[PDB]
Protein backbone atom coordinates (compact mmCIF):
# COMPACT_ATOMS: atom_id res chain seq x y z
CA UNK A 1 0.00 0.00 0.00
CA UNK A 2 1.24 3.47 -0.96
CA UNK A 3 1.79 6.08 1.74
CA UNK A 4 -0.72 8.75 0.75
CA UNK A 5 -0.32 12.46 1.53
CA UNK A 6 -3.79 13.62 2.50
CA UNK A 7 -3.15 17.09 3.98
CA UNK A 8 -0.28 19.52 3.40
CA UNK A 9 -0.76 21.16 6.80
CA UNK A 10 -3.39 20.22 9.38
CA UNK A 11 -2.55 23.47 11.20
CA UNK A 12 -3.57 25.65 8.23
CA UNK A 13 -0.43 27.80 8.46
CA UNK A 14 -0.92 28.67 12.15
CA UNK A 15 2.36 27.06 13.30
CA UNK A 16 5.91 28.09 12.38
CA UNK A 17 6.15 25.03 10.15
CA UNK A 18 3.56 22.91 8.37
CA UNK A 19 2.36 19.65 9.86
CA UNK A 20 1.38 17.33 7.01
CA UNK A 21 -0.79 14.24 7.34
CA UNK A 22 -0.13 10.91 5.63
CA UNK A 23 -1.78 7.51 5.74
CA UNK A 24 -0.02 4.42 4.47
CA UNK A 25 -2.02 1.96 6.58
CA UNK A 26 -5.74 2.17 5.80
CA UNK A 27 -8.55 4.13 4.17
CA UNK A 28 -9.15 6.52 7.07
CA UNK A 29 -9.65 10.11 5.90
CA UNK A 30 -7.81 13.11 7.36
CA UNK A 31 -9.33 13.66 10.82
CA UNK A 32 -11.89 16.47 10.74
CA UNK A 33 -14.00 15.73 13.81
CA UNK A 34 -12.26 18.53 15.71
CA UNK A 35 -11.23 22.14 15.15
CA UNK A 36 -7.48 22.77 14.88
CA UNK A 37 -6.42 25.68 17.10
CA UNK A 38 -2.81 26.71 17.71
CA UNK A 39 -3.52 28.26 21.14
CA UNK A 40 -5.85 27.36 24.01
CA UNK A 41 -9.46 28.50 23.75
CA UNK A 42 -12.42 28.91 26.09
CA UNK A 43 -16.08 28.10 25.47
CA UNK A 44 -17.21 29.62 28.77
CA UNK A 45 -15.93 32.51 30.91
CA UNK A 46 -12.40 31.75 31.99
CA UNK A 47 -11.19 35.38 31.77
CA UNK A 48 -7.48 34.71 32.15
CA UNK A 49 -5.73 37.12 34.52
CA UNK A 50 -3.36 39.15 32.35
CA UNK A 51 -2.78 42.20 34.53
CA UNK A 52 0.66 43.33 33.43
CA UNK A 53 1.37 44.96 36.81
CA UNK A 54 1.06 41.61 38.60
CA UNK A 55 3.49 39.68 36.41
CA UNK A 56 6.69 38.69 38.14
CA UNK A 57 9.44 39.74 35.76
CA UNK A 58 13.17 40.34 35.42
CA UNK A 59 15.33 43.45 35.01
CA UNK A 60 18.11 41.86 32.94
CA UNK A 61 19.99 44.00 30.42
CA UNK A 62 21.68 40.94 28.91
CA UNK A 63 20.11 37.90 27.21
CA UNK A 64 18.86 36.40 30.50
CA UNK A 65 21.59 33.77 30.49
CA UNK A 66 22.73 34.62 34.02
CA UNK A 67 21.56 33.06 37.29
CA UNK A 68 20.55 36.57 38.37
CA UNK A 69 17.53 36.55 36.03
CA UNK A 70 14.45 36.57 38.29
CA UNK A 71 12.43 34.55 35.79
CA UNK A 72 15.10 31.84 35.80
CA UNK A 73 15.04 31.86 39.60
CA UNK A 74 11.24 31.36 39.65
CA UNK A 75 11.55 28.32 37.42
CA UNK A 76 11.37 25.17 39.54
CA UNK A 77 14.12 22.58 39.07
CA UNK A 78 14.70 23.27 35.39
CA UNK A 79 16.53 25.64 33.08
CA UNK A 80 17.33 26.29 29.43
CA UNK A 81 20.83 25.98 27.94
CA UNK A 82 22.32 28.22 25.23
CA UNK A 83 20.55 26.26 22.47
CA UNK A 84 17.11 26.49 24.04
CA UNK A 85 17.09 22.90 25.29
CA UNK A 86 15.56 22.03 28.66
CA UNK A 87 17.50 20.56 31.55
CA UNK A 88 16.03 19.19 34.79
CA UNK A 89 7.72 18.00 42.76
CA UNK A 90 7.22 18.36 39.00
CA UNK A 91 9.26 21.06 37.24
CA UNK A 92 7.77 24.46 36.43
CA UNK A 93 9.06 26.94 33.83
CA UNK A 94 8.63 30.69 34.14
CA UNK A 95 9.57 32.19 30.81
CA UNK A 96 10.24 35.88 30.33
CA UNK A 97 7.27 38.03 29.46
CA UNK A 98 6.07 41.44 28.27
CA UNK A 99 6.81 43.01 31.69
CA UNK A 100 10.50 41.97 31.67
CA UNK A 101 13.15 44.51 30.69
CA UNK A 102 14.77 42.01 28.34
CA UNK A 103 14.34 41.53 24.59
CA UNK A 104 11.95 39.19 22.81
CA UNK A 105 14.92 37.05 21.74
CA UNK A 106 16.38 36.43 25.20
CA UNK A 107 17.37 32.90 26.26
CA UNK A 108 14.22 32.31 28.36
CA UNK A 109 11.63 32.28 25.54
CA UNK A 110 11.63 28.78 24.09
CA UNK A 111 8.02 27.67 24.42
CA UNK A 112 6.54 31.05 23.51
CA UNK A 113 8.53 30.99 20.26
CA UNK A 114 6.64 27.92 19.01
CA UNK A 115 7.25 24.78 17.01
CA UNK A 116 10.63 24.44 15.32
CA UNK A 117 10.92 20.73 14.52
CA UNK A 118 9.30 18.98 11.52
CA UNK A 119 6.42 16.77 12.65
CA UNK A 120 4.00 14.57 10.78
CA UNK A 121 0.52 13.28 11.55
CA UNK A 122 0.44 9.67 10.37
CA UNK A 123 -1.63 6.54 10.54
CA UNK A 124 -0.18 4.03 13.03
CA UNK A 125 -0.52 0.27 12.75
CA UNK A 126 -2.54 -0.28 15.91
CA UNK A 127 -3.29 3.00 17.71
CA UNK A 128 -5.17 5.17 15.23
CA UNK A 129 -3.48 8.44 14.29
CA UNK A 130 -0.10 9.29 15.79
CA UNK A 131 2.64 11.90 15.53
CA UNK A 132 6.19 11.23 14.38
CA UNK A 133 9.40 13.18 13.85
CA UNK A 134 10.59 13.95 10.31
CA UNK A 135 14.05 14.88 11.62
CA UNK A 136 16.52 13.99 14.35
CA UNK A 137 15.62 15.72 17.62
CA UNK A 138 18.21 16.19 20.39
CA UNK A 139 17.27 15.50 24.01
CA UNK A 140 15.64 18.51 25.68
CA UNK A 141 14.23 20.06 22.51
CA UNK A 142 10.83 21.77 22.61
CA UNK A 143 8.39 19.75 20.48
CA UNK A 144 4.94 21.27 20.83
CA UNK A 145 2.32 22.50 23.27
CA UNK A 146 -0.72 20.55 24.50
CA UNK A 147 -3.46 22.87 23.23
CA UNK A 148 -7.21 22.66 23.58
CA UNK A 149 -10.30 23.91 25.36
CA UNK A 150 -9.88 25.24 28.91
CA UNK A 151 -12.47 23.68 31.24
CA UNK A 152 -13.07 23.19 34.95
CA UNK A 153 -12.53 19.82 36.60
CA UNK A 154 -16.29 19.80 37.27
CA UNK A 155 -16.93 20.15 33.55
CA UNK A 156 -14.32 17.50 32.74
CA UNK A 157 -16.09 15.05 35.05
CA UNK A 158 -19.35 15.23 33.07
CA UNK A 159 -17.93 14.98 29.57
CA UNK A 160 -18.29 11.56 27.99
CA UNK A 161 -15.22 11.52 25.73
CA UNK A 162 -12.09 11.81 27.86
CA UNK A 163 -9.63 10.45 25.26
CA UNK A 164 -8.14 13.94 24.85
CA UNK A 165 -8.48 15.24 28.40
CA UNK A 166 -5.41 16.69 30.14
CA UNK A 167 -5.62 17.43 33.88
CA UNK A 168 -3.42 20.35 34.95
CA UNK A 169 -3.34 19.05 38.55
CA UNK A 170 -3.27 22.54 40.10
CA UNK A 171 -1.50 22.69 43.46
CA UNK A 172 -3.25 25.64 45.11
CA UNK A 173 -6.72 26.67 43.94
CA UNK A 174 -9.34 24.92 41.81
CA UNK A 175 -8.23 22.33 39.28
CA UNK A 176 -8.57 22.98 35.57
CA UNK A 177 -8.11 20.84 32.48
CA UNK A 178 -7.34 21.17 28.79
CA UNK A 179 -9.85 19.16 26.74
CA UNK A 180 -8.62 18.65 23.20
CA UNK A 181 -11.59 16.60 22.03
CA UNK A 182 -13.41 19.35 20.13
CA UNK A 183 -10.67 21.98 19.86
CA UNK A 184 -7.01 21.02 19.81
CA UNK A 185 -3.68 21.10 18.04
CA UNK A 186 -1.23 18.44 16.86
CA UNK A 187 -0.70 17.20 20.43
CA UNK A 188 -4.16 15.62 20.63
CA UNK A 189 -2.84 12.93 18.31
CA UNK A 190 0.21 12.01 20.39
CA UNK A 191 -0.16 8.49 21.71
CA UNK A 192 0.78 6.91 25.03
CA UNK A 193 4.07 5.05 25.24
CA UNK A 194 5.27 3.09 28.25
CA UNK A 195 8.75 3.89 26.98
CA UNK A 196 8.17 7.61 26.28
CA UNK A 197 10.47 9.95 24.37
CA UNK A 198 8.78 13.22 25.32
CA UNK A 199 7.67 14.73 28.63
CA UNK A 200 5.08 17.38 29.49
CA UNK A 201 6.21 20.37 31.55
CA UNK A 202 4.06 23.16 33.01
CA UNK A 203 5.03 26.63 31.77
CA UNK A 204 4.05 30.27 32.32
CA UNK A 205 4.70 32.85 29.62
CA UNK A 206 2.51 35.89 28.89
CA UNK A 207 0.33 35.44 31.97
CA UNK A 208 0.87 34.01 35.44
CA UNK A 209 -2.70 32.97 36.17
CA UNK A 210 -2.06 29.91 38.32
CA UNK A 211 -5.28 28.25 37.15
CA UNK A 212 -3.74 27.78 33.74
CA UNK A 213 -0.21 26.54 33.39
CA UNK A 214 0.43 25.74 29.72
CA UNK A 215 1.76 22.29 28.81
CA UNK A 216 4.98 22.04 26.79
CA UNK A 217 6.44 18.80 25.49
CA UNK A 218 10.20 18.38 25.45
CA UNK A 219 12.09 15.35 24.17
CA UNK A 220 13.42 13.23 27.06
CA UNK A 221 16.07 11.63 24.86
CA UNK A 222 17.56 11.94 21.38
CA UNK A 223 14.84 11.11 18.84
CA UNK A 224 15.58 9.64 15.41
CA UNK A 225 13.86 10.52 12.14
CA UNK A 226 10.63 8.59 11.68
CA UNK A 227 10.22 7.75 15.38
CA UNK A 228 6.72 8.00 16.83
CA UNK A 229 6.43 10.62 19.57
CA UNK A 230 4.77 9.52 22.78
CA UNK A 231 4.47 10.46 26.41
CA UNK A 232 3.36 8.62 29.55
CA UNK A 233 -0.35 9.39 29.90
CA UNK A 234 -0.06 8.31 33.54
CA UNK A 235 -1.60 5.67 35.80
CA UNK A 236 -4.82 7.59 36.37
CA UNK A 237 -5.67 7.60 32.66
CA UNK A 238 -5.13 3.86 32.43
CA UNK A 239 -6.99 3.01 35.64
CA UNK A 240 -9.98 4.57 33.92
CA UNK A 241 -9.50 3.43 30.33
CA UNK A 242 -8.29 -0.15 30.88
CA UNK A 243 -11.84 -1.49 31.20
CA UNK A 244 -12.34 -0.38 27.58
CA UNK A 245 -8.91 -1.03 26.04
CA UNK A 246 -5.36 -1.92 27.07
CA UNK A 247 -1.95 -0.67 25.95
CA UNK A 248 -0.58 -1.63 22.54
CA UNK A 249 2.73 0.22 22.79
CA UNK A 250 4.48 -3.15 22.55
CA UNK A 251 7.39 -2.22 24.81
CA UNK A 252 9.07 -5.06 26.69
CA UNK A 253 8.37 -3.09 29.87
CA UNK A 254 4.78 -2.15 28.97
CA UNK A 255 2.84 -1.38 32.15
CA UNK A 256 -0.70 -1.24 30.81
CA UNK A 257 -1.29 -4.29 28.67
CA UNK A 258 -3.93 -6.82 29.77
CA UNK A 259 -1.06 -9.02 30.92
CA UNK A 260 0.70 -6.26 32.86
CA UNK A 261 -2.54 -5.28 34.58
CA UNK A 262 -3.18 -8.92 35.47
CA UNK A 263 0.30 -9.20 36.99
CA UNK A 264 -0.20 -6.02 39.01
CA UNK A 265 -3.44 -7.52 40.31
CA UNK A 266 -1.54 -10.56 41.61
CA UNK B 1 25.45 72.33 13.88
CA UNK B 2 24.18 69.24 15.68
CA UNK B 3 24.30 65.96 13.80
CA UNK B 4 22.04 62.97 14.29
CA UNK B 5 22.79 60.25 16.85
CA UNK B 6 21.26 56.77 16.91
CA UNK B 7 20.21 56.38 20.52
CA UNK B 8 18.32 53.08 20.36
CA UNK B 9 18.44 50.34 17.70
CA UNK B 10 14.93 49.13 18.55
CA UNK B 11 12.55 50.77 21.02
CA UNK B 12 10.36 47.66 20.70
CA UNK B 13 13.12 45.33 22.02
CA UNK B 14 12.50 42.77 19.27
CA UNK B 15 8.73 42.50 19.81
CA UNK B 16 7.71 43.79 16.37
CA UNK B 17 8.35 42.21 12.96
CA UNK B 18 10.93 44.91 12.31
CA UNK B 19 13.15 47.05 14.53
CA UNK B 20 12.03 50.60 15.28
CA UNK B 21 15.13 52.71 15.87
CA UNK B 22 15.26 56.03 17.71
CA UNK B 23 17.44 58.96 16.59
CA UNK B 24 17.98 62.55 17.71
CA UNK B 25 19.65 65.27 15.69
CA UNK B 26 17.85 68.17 17.40
CA UNK B 27 18.68 68.26 21.12
CA UNK B 28 20.04 66.23 24.03
CA UNK B 29 16.82 64.35 24.84
CA UNK B 30 17.65 60.70 25.55
CA UNK B 31 15.73 57.68 24.33
CA UNK B 32 12.32 58.02 25.98
CA UNK B 33 12.00 55.63 28.92
CA UNK B 34 9.16 57.09 30.98
CA UNK B 35 6.83 54.41 29.63
CA UNK B 36 6.89 50.67 29.07
CA UNK B 37 6.96 49.55 25.44
CA UNK B 38 4.36 46.87 24.73
CA UNK B 39 3.56 45.46 21.31
CA UNK B 40 -0.03 44.47 22.18
CA UNK B 41 -2.70 46.04 24.39
CA UNK B 42 -2.49 45.39 28.11
CA UNK B 43 -4.75 45.42 31.16
CA UNK B 44 -3.90 46.57 34.67
CA UNK B 45 -7.34 45.59 35.92
CA UNK B 46 -9.56 43.16 34.06
CA UNK B 47 -11.83 44.32 31.27
CA UNK B 48 -13.58 40.93 31.05
CA UNK B 49 -13.02 40.84 27.29
CA UNK B 50 -15.26 38.21 25.70
CA UNK B 51 -12.89 35.58 24.31
CA UNK B 52 -15.37 32.72 24.03
CA UNK B 53 -14.45 31.08 20.71
CA UNK B 54 -18.07 30.08 20.11
CA UNK B 55 -19.11 33.76 20.02
CA UNK B 56 -16.96 34.48 16.95
CA UNK B 57 -18.59 35.08 13.60
CA UNK B 58 -16.32 33.37 11.08
CA UNK B 59 -16.07 32.28 7.46
CA UNK B 60 -16.10 28.91 5.69
CA UNK B 61 -13.57 29.77 2.96
CA UNK B 62 -10.77 27.38 2.01
CA UNK B 63 -9.31 29.80 -0.54
CA UNK B 64 -7.56 33.07 0.30
CA UNK B 65 -10.85 34.70 1.35
CA UNK B 66 -10.77 37.00 -1.68
CA UNK B 67 -14.27 35.96 -2.78
CA UNK B 68 -17.51 37.75 -1.91
CA UNK B 69 -18.69 34.59 -0.13
CA UNK B 70 -16.36 35.37 2.78
CA UNK B 71 -18.60 36.24 5.76
CA UNK B 72 -15.78 38.11 7.48
CA UNK B 73 -15.33 40.39 4.47
CA UNK B 74 -19.11 40.88 4.44
CA UNK B 75 -19.13 41.97 8.10
CA UNK B 76 -16.52 44.65 7.41
CA UNK B 77 -18.24 48.03 7.11
CA UNK B 78 -17.53 50.34 4.18
CA UNK B 79 -14.02 49.00 3.59
CA UNK B 80 -12.04 46.04 2.23
CA UNK B 81 -8.50 44.77 1.60
CA UNK B 82 -7.14 44.39 -1.92
CA UNK B 83 -4.85 41.57 -3.07
CA UNK B 84 -1.81 43.43 -1.72
CA UNK B 85 -3.26 43.90 1.76
CA UNK B 86 -4.12 47.56 1.24
CA UNK B 87 -7.26 49.13 2.65
CA UNK B 88 -9.85 50.76 0.43
CA UNK B 89 -12.85 52.74 1.70
CA UNK B 90 -20.16 56.52 9.24
CA UNK B 91 -16.58 55.34 10.01
CA UNK B 92 -15.29 52.05 8.58
CA UNK B 93 -15.10 48.83 10.60
CA UNK B 94 -12.82 45.88 9.84
CA UNK B 95 -13.61 42.25 10.73
CA UNK B 96 -10.49 40.19 10.01
CA UNK B 97 -10.48 36.43 9.86
CA UNK B 98 -9.88 34.60 13.14
CA UNK B 99 -9.14 31.24 14.75
CA UNK B 100 -12.73 30.04 14.19
CA UNK B 101 -12.55 30.58 10.43
CA UNK B 102 -11.90 27.54 8.25
CA UNK B 103 -9.37 29.46 6.15
CA UNK B 104 -5.57 29.49 6.54
CA UNK B 105 -3.53 31.90 8.66
CA UNK B 106 -2.19 33.53 5.48
CA UNK B 107 -5.50 34.46 3.84
CA UNK B 108 -6.16 37.94 2.43
CA UNK B 109 -8.10 39.09 5.50
CA UNK B 110 -5.26 39.11 8.07
CA UNK B 111 -3.45 42.40 7.53
CA UNK B 112 -3.54 44.00 10.98
CA UNK B 113 -3.08 40.75 12.92
CA UNK B 114 0.10 40.09 10.88
CA UNK B 115 1.79 43.15 12.39
CA UNK B 116 4.12 45.92 11.30
CA UNK B 117 5.66 45.55 7.83
CA UNK B 118 6.73 49.11 7.00
CA UNK B 119 9.97 50.64 8.28
CA UNK B 120 9.44 53.48 10.79
CA UNK B 121 11.74 55.68 12.82
CA UNK B 122 11.25 57.42 16.16
CA UNK B 123 12.96 60.80 15.84
CA UNK B 124 13.27 64.16 17.54
CA UNK B 125 11.24 66.86 15.80
CA UNK B 126 12.09 70.54 15.87
CA UNK B 127 8.98 71.75 17.73
CA UNK B 128 6.73 68.80 18.60
CA UNK B 129 8.93 66.60 20.78
CA UNK B 130 9.29 63.02 19.55
CA UNK B 131 7.59 62.00 16.33
CA UNK B 132 7.46 59.06 13.95
CA UNK B 133 8.53 59.19 10.29
CA UNK B 134 8.59 56.81 7.34
CA UNK B 135 11.87 55.14 6.30
CA UNK B 136 10.36 54.00 3.01
CA UNK B 137 7.70 54.80 0.47
CA UNK B 138 4.36 53.75 1.94
CA UNK B 139 1.65 53.36 -0.70
CA UNK B 140 -1.85 54.64 0.09
CA UNK B 141 -3.92 52.14 2.10
CA UNK B 142 -0.96 50.36 3.67
CA UNK B 143 -1.19 49.19 7.28
CA UNK B 144 1.32 51.07 9.39
CA UNK B 145 0.84 50.20 13.06
CA UNK B 146 -1.71 49.68 15.83
CA UNK B 147 -2.55 52.18 18.57
CA UNK B 148 -1.47 50.07 21.53
CA UNK B 149 -1.77 50.79 25.23
CA UNK B 150 -3.57 50.15 28.49
CA UNK B 151 -7.30 49.37 28.25
CA UNK B 152 -9.19 51.56 30.72
CA UNK B 153 -12.74 52.59 31.50
CA UNK B 154 -14.35 55.94 30.83
CA UNK B 155 -14.32 56.60 34.58
CA UNK B 156 -10.63 55.75 34.90
CA UNK B 157 -9.82 58.04 31.96
CA UNK B 158 -11.59 60.87 33.80
CA UNK B 159 -9.37 60.73 36.89
CA UNK B 160 -5.99 60.41 35.18
CA UNK B 161 -3.70 63.44 35.14
CA UNK B 162 -2.05 63.10 31.73
CA UNK B 163 -4.28 62.54 28.70
CA UNK B 164 -1.61 63.30 26.07
CA UNK B 165 -1.64 59.62 25.08
CA UNK B 166 -5.33 58.87 25.54
CA UNK B 167 -7.38 57.36 22.69
CA UNK B 168 -11.18 57.22 22.87
CA UNK B 169 -12.56 54.15 21.07
CA UNK B 170 -15.78 56.09 20.43
CA UNK B 171 -18.21 53.33 21.47
CA UNK B 172 -22.69 50.76 25.08
CA UNK B 173 -19.90 50.74 27.64
CA UNK B 174 -17.19 53.35 26.95
CA UNK B 175 -13.49 52.39 26.99
CA UNK B 176 -10.19 54.06 26.13
CA UNK B 177 -6.65 53.07 25.29
CA UNK B 178 -4.22 55.02 27.45
CA UNK B 179 -0.67 54.83 26.13
CA UNK B 180 0.84 57.04 28.85
CA UNK B 181 2.37 54.27 30.97
CA UNK B 182 2.21 51.33 28.57
CA UNK B 183 2.27 51.83 24.81
CA UNK B 184 3.88 51.13 21.45
CA UNK B 185 5.35 53.31 18.69
CA UNK B 186 1.92 54.89 18.06
CA UNK B 187 2.09 56.94 21.27
CA UNK B 188 4.73 59.08 19.57
CA UNK B 189 2.70 59.88 16.45
CA UNK B 190 1.92 63.59 16.39
CA UNK B 191 -1.12 65.51 15.20
CA UNK B 192 -1.07 66.88 11.67
CA UNK B 193 -3.68 69.18 10.14
CA UNK B 194 -2.58 67.63 6.84
CA UNK B 195 -2.71 64.02 8.07
CA UNK B 196 -1.31 61.09 6.11
CA UNK B 197 -2.64 58.24 8.24
CA UNK B 198 -6.09 57.36 9.57
CA UNK B 199 -7.17 55.24 12.53
CA UNK B 200 -9.58 52.42 11.73
CA UNK B 201 -11.47 50.18 14.17
CA UNK B 202 -10.67 46.48 13.75
CA UNK B 203 -11.67 43.10 15.24
CA UNK B 204 -9.37 40.09 15.05
CA UNK B 205 -9.06 37.34 17.68
CA UNK B 206 -12.14 38.47 19.63
CA UNK B 207 -15.35 40.23 18.65
CA UNK B 208 -16.16 41.93 21.92
CA UNK B 209 -17.68 45.06 20.38
CA UNK B 210 -16.73 47.18 23.38
CA UNK B 211 -13.07 46.76 22.47
CA UNK B 212 -12.21 47.54 18.89
CA UNK B 213 -8.50 47.66 18.21
CA UNK B 214 -7.17 50.73 16.41
CA UNK B 215 -5.18 50.31 13.19
CA UNK B 216 -3.46 53.12 11.30
CA UNK B 217 -3.49 52.97 7.49
CA UNK B 218 -1.88 55.51 5.18
CA UNK B 219 -4.44 57.83 3.56
CA UNK B 220 -2.10 58.74 0.71
CA UNK B 221 1.26 57.71 -0.70
CA UNK B 222 3.90 58.67 1.89
CA UNK B 223 7.54 59.29 0.97
CA UNK B 224 10.66 58.38 2.95
CA UNK B 225 11.38 60.92 5.64
CA UNK B 226 7.84 62.26 5.94
CA UNK B 227 6.50 62.60 9.46
CA UNK B 228 3.49 60.39 10.13
CA UNK B 229 0.46 62.08 11.63
CA UNK B 230 -3.26 61.74 12.07
CA UNK B 231 -6.00 64.22 12.92
CA UNK B 232 -6.26 64.03 16.72
CA UNK B 233 -9.70 65.64 16.41
CA UNK B 234 -11.40 68.79 17.67
CA UNK B 235 -12.16 67.33 21.12
CA UNK B 236 -8.44 67.04 21.88
CA UNK B 237 -7.70 70.54 20.65
CA UNK B 238 -10.64 72.18 22.44
CA UNK B 239 -8.97 70.94 25.62
CA UNK B 240 -5.31 71.43 24.70
CA UNK B 241 -5.22 74.68 22.68
CA UNK B 242 -5.27 76.68 25.92
CA UNK B 243 -1.92 75.12 26.85
CA UNK B 244 -0.14 74.83 23.49
CA UNK B 245 -0.96 75.51 19.86
CA UNK B 246 -0.47 73.37 16.75
CA UNK B 247 3.02 73.43 15.28
CA UNK B 248 2.30 71.25 12.25
CA UNK B 249 3.08 74.13 9.88
CA UNK B 250 0.31 73.38 7.40
CA UNK B 251 -0.93 76.15 5.12
CA UNK B 252 -4.37 75.18 6.38
CA UNK B 253 -3.51 74.51 10.01
CA UNK B 254 -6.70 74.62 12.08
CA UNK B 255 -5.19 74.88 15.54
CA UNK B 256 -2.27 77.30 15.33
CA UNK B 257 -2.06 80.50 17.37
CA UNK B 258 -2.82 82.22 14.07
CA UNK B 259 -5.95 80.12 13.48
CA UNK B 260 -7.08 80.60 17.08
CA UNK B 261 -6.70 84.37 16.84
CA UNK B 262 -9.02 84.38 13.79
CA UNK B 263 -11.64 82.20 15.49
CA UNK B 264 -11.59 84.32 18.65
CA UNK B 265 -11.84 87.34 16.35
CA UNK B 266 -14.84 86.06 14.38
CA UNK B 267 -16.82 85.22 17.51
C1 LIG C 1 -4.99 12.57 26.92
C2 LIG C 1 -3.90 13.24 27.77
C3 LIG C 1 -3.06 12.19 28.54
C4 LIG C 1 -3.84 11.51 29.71
C5 LIG C 1 -4.12 12.56 30.82
N1 LIG C 1 -2.84 12.89 31.51
C6 LIG C 1 -2.77 13.99 32.38
O1 LIG C 1 -3.79 14.66 32.60
C7 LIG C 1 -1.54 14.46 33.05
N2 LIG C 1 -1.57 15.54 33.92
C8 LIG C 1 -0.29 15.81 34.39
C9 LIG C 1 0.56 14.90 33.78
C10 LIG C 1 -0.20 14.03 32.92
C11 LIG C 1 0.34 12.93 32.09
C12 LIG C 1 1.98 14.96 34.12
O2 LIG C 1 2.79 14.19 33.63
C13 LIG C 1 2.49 16.02 35.13
C14 LIG C 1 1.61 17.29 35.23
C15 LIG C 1 2.04 18.17 36.41
C16 LIG C 1 1.81 18.11 33.96
C17 LIG C 1 0.12 16.87 35.35
C18 LIG C 1 -5.28 12.07 31.81
O3 LIG C 1 -4.94 11.58 32.89
N3 LIG C 1 -6.62 12.23 31.44
C19 LIG C 1 -7.81 11.83 32.15
C20 LIG C 1 -8.81 11.13 31.49
C21 LIG C 1 -10.00 10.71 32.16
C22 LIG C 1 -10.22 11.00 33.50
O4 LIG C 1 -11.38 10.57 34.09
C23 LIG C 1 -12.19 11.55 34.77
C24 LIG C 1 -12.90 12.49 33.80
C25 LIG C 1 -13.58 11.65 32.71
N4 LIG C 1 -14.58 10.59 33.22
C26 LIG C 1 -15.82 11.18 33.54
C27 LIG C 1 -13.97 9.91 34.46
C28 LIG C 1 -13.36 10.88 35.47
C29 LIG C 1 -9.22 11.70 34.18
C30 LIG C 1 -8.02 12.12 33.51
C1 LIG D 1 -3.60 61.23 21.89
C2 LIG D 1 -4.47 60.47 20.89
C3 LIG D 1 -5.15 61.42 19.89
C4 LIG D 1 -6.30 62.26 20.53
C5 LIG D 1 -7.52 61.35 20.85
N1 LIG D 1 -8.24 60.97 19.58
C6 LIG D 1 -9.21 59.97 19.61
O1 LIG D 1 -9.50 59.45 20.69
C7 LIG D 1 -9.95 59.46 18.44
N2 LIG D 1 -10.98 58.51 18.55
C8 LIG D 1 -11.48 58.20 17.29
C9 LIG D 1 -10.75 58.94 16.37
C10 LIG D 1 -9.77 59.74 17.06
C11 LIG D 1 -8.79 60.65 16.42
C12 LIG D 1 -11.08 58.77 14.94
O2 LIG D 1 -10.53 59.41 14.06
C13 LIG D 1 -12.16 57.76 14.51
C14 LIG D 1 -12.44 56.63 15.52
C15 LIG D 1 -13.68 55.82 15.12
C16 LIG D 1 -11.24 55.69 15.52
C17 LIG D 1 -12.59 57.25 16.93
C18 LIG D 1 -8.51 62.06 21.95
O3 LIG D 1 -9.52 62.63 21.52
N3 LIG D 1 -8.21 62.01 23.35
C19 LIG D 1 -8.93 62.59 24.47
C20 LIG D 1 -8.28 63.37 25.41
C21 LIG D 1 -8.94 63.96 26.54
C22 LIG D 1 -10.31 63.75 26.75
O4 LIG D 1 -10.90 64.33 27.85
C23 LIG D 1 -11.30 63.45 28.93
C24 LIG D 1 -10.12 62.76 29.64
C25 LIG D 1 -9.17 63.81 30.22
N4 LIG D 1 -9.83 64.72 31.27
C26 LIG D 1 -10.18 63.96 32.42
C27 LIG D 1 -11.09 65.29 30.61
C28 LIG D 1 -12.02 64.20 30.06
C29 LIG D 1 -10.98 62.95 25.81
C30 LIG D 1 -10.31 62.37 24.68
N1 LIG E 1 -0.58 3.05 24.04
C1 LIG E 1 -1.82 2.98 23.48
N2 LIG E 1 -2.42 1.78 23.28
C2 LIG E 1 -3.62 1.71 22.72
N3 LIG E 1 -4.30 2.80 22.32
C3 LIG E 1 -3.73 4.02 22.49
C4 LIG E 1 -2.48 4.13 23.08
N4 LIG E 1 -2.17 5.45 23.14
C5 LIG E 1 -3.20 6.13 22.60
N5 LIG E 1 -4.16 5.26 22.21
C6 LIG E 1 -5.44 5.61 21.55
O1 LIG E 1 -5.45 7.02 21.29
C7 LIG E 1 -6.36 7.70 22.16
C8 LIG E 1 -5.69 8.94 22.76
C9 LIG E 1 -5.58 10.11 21.78
N6 LIG E 1 -5.30 11.30 22.57
C10 LIG E 1 -4.42 9.88 20.80
C11 LIG E 1 -4.83 10.07 19.33
C12 LIG E 1 -5.58 8.85 18.79
N7 LIG E 1 -4.64 7.79 18.45
C13 LIG E 1 -6.36 9.23 17.56
O2 LIG E 1 -6.25 8.55 16.52
O3 LIG E 1 -7.13 10.22 17.61
C14 LIG E 1 -6.72 6.67 23.22
O4 LIG E 1 -8.05 6.87 23.71
C15 LIG E 1 -6.61 5.36 22.48
O5 LIG E 1 -7.77 5.20 21.66
N1 LIG F 1 0.51 69.24 16.06
C1 LIG F 1 1.11 69.39 17.27
N2 LIG F 1 1.51 70.61 17.69
C2 LIG F 1 2.10 70.76 18.89
N3 LIG F 1 2.32 69.71 19.71
C3 LIG F 1 1.94 68.47 19.31
C4 LIG F 1 1.32 68.29 18.09
N4 LIG F 1 1.05 66.96 17.96
C5 LIG F 1 1.50 66.36 19.09
N5 LIG F 1 2.03 67.29 19.92
C6 LIG F 1 2.65 67.04 21.24
O1 LIG F 1 2.69 65.61 21.45
C7 LIG F 1 1.73 65.18 22.43
C8 LIG F 1 0.94 63.96 21.94
C9 LIG F 1 1.74 62.65 21.93
N6 LIG F 1 0.77 61.56 21.82
C10 LIG F 1 2.73 62.61 20.76
C11 LIG F 1 4.16 62.30 21.21
C12 LIG F 1 4.89 63.52 21.78
N7 LIG F 1 5.36 64.42 20.73
C13 LIG F 1 6.07 63.07 22.60
O2 LIG F 1 7.20 63.57 22.38
O3 LIG F 1 5.88 62.22 23.49
C14 LIG F 1 0.83 66.39 22.63
O4 LIG F 1 0.29 66.42 23.95
C15 LIG F 1 1.78 67.54 22.37
O5 LIG F 1 2.65 67.75 23.49
ZN1 LIG G 1 16.05 37.98 32.73
ZN1 LIG H 1 14.43 37.49 29.35
ZN1 LIG I 1 12.28 37.80 32.50
ZN1 LIG J 1 2.46 0.01 27.00
ZN1 LIG K 1 -13.14 33.84 4.35
ZN1 LIG L 1 -9.75 34.10 5.93
ZN1 LIG M 1 -12.89 34.48 8.08
ZN1 LIG N 1 -1.86 72.29 12.51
Amino acid sequence: RTEKIICRDVARGYENVPIPCVNGVDGEPCPEDYKYISENCETSTMNIDRNITHLQHCTCVDDCSSSNCLCGQLSIRCWYDKDGRLLQEPPLIFECNQACSCWRNCKNRVVQSGIKVRLQLYRTAKMGWGVRALQTIPQGTFICEYVGELISDAEADVREDDSYLFDLDNKDGEVYCIDARYYGNISRFINHLCDPNIIPVRVFMLHQDLRFPRIAFFSSRDIRTGEELGFDYGDRFWDIKSKYFTCQCGSEKCKHSAEAIALEQS
